[PDB]
């Protein structure tokens, strides 16, 4: 109550114990991850032999960065809304294209998202922090002026100092995120002096969403501190806390997840030691009676890279009548697949974060959304729901499979249509229209290339009545 | 009889029987079961040597979570009703899907199942409650006051304190679920002082369903009572109890059940212990042979893993292949589905019951526009989800395939043989090309087709035939 001190000792005391606990502990790991990563030497090789260190993880990143990368960046579609079927064609589509054309091609585009799967995967913890800006350069026609934006950066979640008591996103009663905000920003924010830490001060920063009893009332808000060194700090209520922490796995009630590296790197272990002593022995046999090995101990290399492919791509291979129907069921119910469900469920809050950081006040600009025209952004419904169902696990049929069947069968069918019953005794232009169009789409153009609308209008009195009846 | 403090006393004393029991047994069994999964030293490996634990479970649980995935989390045809026929489309399938929309997509979606799994494979109990909450941002159209919701959480069965002599959820006379219940919370309840236990008190309390007489009357209701910590409850009459308690393979009697670790545990050790076990004598042998046979009984080993859950031992081990080689071999883990179904009705009856008392008055989003206040609808008292599983359940991959080449075969040859009216007719190829549209994936919408009897029919199957 009436806290405006022991606040800023208090939030020093918790930056200082989530320093400890999460520098400690996540730290730790994550460096393991890093020298597992890299292929340095583990320390065990002794000088004047070679010690090889065979990566291996390495190329499980480079197997699972891929498929994600095609999972989600393809089309805007990856992440609806699905409010209430009435107002979905002016608010559900339209503040879905926003959405992504704003991250898409307007927030860094997926490079952001690249860091934050390296983040989850290699330093265990994937988080990102999203904030708000202005724009400048007014009609001084070209007036800009107080153009506000939202946009995400990774934090590099070593600069996350949190309690690991949230397993979530809203549990973290206490989020340090420290930065620098060098002697520029500290002339912006107006401090004349400074800390203990010449334009590089290299000086350090933290940022701290908290909750406590500052006036002694009800449950307080979350309330952002700008706990520099203890100095002048930028203090306001704060309502949506800008971070995701992903774990890669849906670990258990924890916060920091284990990383992919701690299901592949005994994998490495095993095969760079044994490689190693494989060569050792060839080394021992040729210097000089030493016995010699054959080829079975390569031969479970093999097993070892099919345990490496089944701890996540069980597909051993790069791919392991109906022509594999679903690319043989999405590669065999893929575990790369339930992850990837997993991060679009987690960056479904991100969506909201930003769907209300817009729908606050972001600008009164419209969209290239398949057309000319979009109302202001700053007043649009979060929905509180975003779907993102279709894209994974779920049902999520994906386009070389959809669109093969859908052509085949939709084709065939109409055919059959046309020739015995005909277009508009059953389904009709206006009709055929969509089932066409899912094609369309699936093609990868449905407004421009393909209109084909013909609903009611100047050309359909005379493309589906004029032309047909008197002819 | 005039109970009014000594609840609390019995509550307490509950409470605390319930956790020496429980945590003592289902905490000590889960923590094996995570020790072997999370694949740490078992704590013999001595210093000096590499403690590699093969984690033979946690293939198993990556296995059981996909093949779970799929059969419950698709479409909302999951758990039919199964009612009188006179109201099937009146209500039948509007609430199965009502419940199926509001459970998935609307009920934190299927990550309440995923935990569910988990709480039943290494937690040994897969237990959740269900409750209800109110909404909020009215005029100030928008008219957004007093609506309510009913939705459902993880009650991670450590915090789940229960008597073992239930074995079911309508067994058990003490309930009782851990939570915190912070200062917020006891600020929101209206306390004005707290226990033993600055904003970050770290509260600890309890929700006790219990059965008890407290008026000197005949059989009295469950009661819920908020005993937090010797301190202000929140006492209510309770109608139906919202937890499930799975236990994962349908055990013998008792209330928590072995699990997917009971079965491969013994697996995972045996591996864990033969390759560390090899590796050794290889590291002896180097600093100063043995055969290649214990690396082949590591796949006998593999196979027992799974013909222990799944028991194929490859991923899946003329006719093309019928119900896909009898419906993946008839697994041991489709029937742990079938029992997770038949538990998950009770979950779905509850969820009903707690939305018919009072939800909301919105409409349903089952395949069309148009649906009257759910508060008002018929839980029908039985919950059928018999297309699902080990029951008839044929999987969409070979029933579709196999009814659509049958749909196709028998239309041609009455077409051919008989004729398109005087046997089945357009309004019934309607429905029998209709299925086959179903199991596309898109049910109304693409494959609308319907020409009944309407302006559409009347020129469809009335006048462009036998006029023509």
């Amino acid at each position: 109550p009436m806290d405006d001190e022991q606040v800023l000792r208090h939030l020093d005391q918790l930056v200082n114990d989530a320093l400890d606990f999460n520098s400690s502990e996540l730290s730790k790991q994550r460096s393991e991850a890093l020298k597992y990563y890299f292929g340095e030497p583990f320390g065990n090789e002794r000088p004047g032999k070679s010690g090889i260190v065979s990566r291996d993880v390495q190329e499980t990143v480079d197997w699972i960065m891929p498929s994600l990368m095609k999972v989600f960046t393809s089309g805007g579609q990856v992440v609806k809304y699905e409010p209430d079927t009435a107002e979905d064609v002016e608010q559900a589509e339209q503040e879905t294209e926003y959405v992504n054309y704003l991250f898409m091609r307007k927030n860094e585009g997926f490079k952001v998202m690249f860091d934050w799967f390296q983040d989850t995967l290699m330093m265990k913890t994937g988080v990102v922090k999203v904030y708000v800006e202005e724009v400048l350069k007014p009609t001084f026609i070209r007036k800009d002026k107080k153009k506000r934006e939202i946009k995400v950066l990774c934090v590099k979640p070593e600069n996350f100092l949190v309690d690991r008591l949230a397993t979530c996103i809203d549990d973290a009663r206490f989020l340090c995120h420290r930065e620098k905000y060098t002697v520029s920003d500290l002339r912006l924010l107006g401090v004349p002096e400074d800390v203990i830490e010449e334009a590089n001060r290299e000086v350090w920063a933290s940022e701290c969403y908290t909750l406590l009893d500052v006036d002694g009332d009800g449950i307080s808000e979350l309330r952002r501190i700008l706990y520099v060194g203890d100095y002048i700090i930028s203090n306001e209520p704060w309502d949506c806390r800008p971070f995701a922490d992903l774990n890669a796995y849906r670990i258990a009630h924890k916060f920091h997840g284990m990383s992919v590296y701690d299901k592949i790197r005994d994998i490495q272990e095993i095969r760079s030691v044994l490689m190693r002593n494989i060569m050792d022995n060839i080394y021992r046999t040729n210097q000089g009676e030493t016995p010699q090995l054959s080829g079975e101990v390569y031969g479970m290399l093999d097993r070892l890279e099919a345990d490496r492919g089944k701890r996540t791509g069980i597909t051993d291979r790069t791919r392991g009548a109906a022509m594999s129907v679903n690319q043989l069921m999405t590669a065999a119910e893929q575990q790369i697949d339930l992850i990837a469900r997993m991060f679009a469920e987690t960056g479904v809050k991100r969506l909201f974060q930003l769907l209300h950081d817009h729908a606050i006040k972001y600008q009164n600009q419209e969209e290239v959304f398949q057309l000319r025209g979009k109302w202001v952004a700053v007043n649009p419904a979060n929905w509180r729901e975003r779907s993102d169902l279709t894209v994974t696990v779920g049902i999520g049929n994906m386009n070389k499979d959809q669109q093969m069947l859908h052509l085949m069968r939709i084709w065939e069918m109409a055919q059959a249509v046309v020739g015995g019953g005909g277009l508009g005794v059953l389904v009709s232009e206006q009709n055929l229209y969509n089932i066409l169009k899912e094609v369309t789409e699936n093609a990868g153009y449905k407004d421009p290339d393909r209109f084909w609308t013909n609903p009611n209008s100047p050309e359909a009195l005379q493309a589906k009545a004029i032309r047909e009846q008197k002819e």
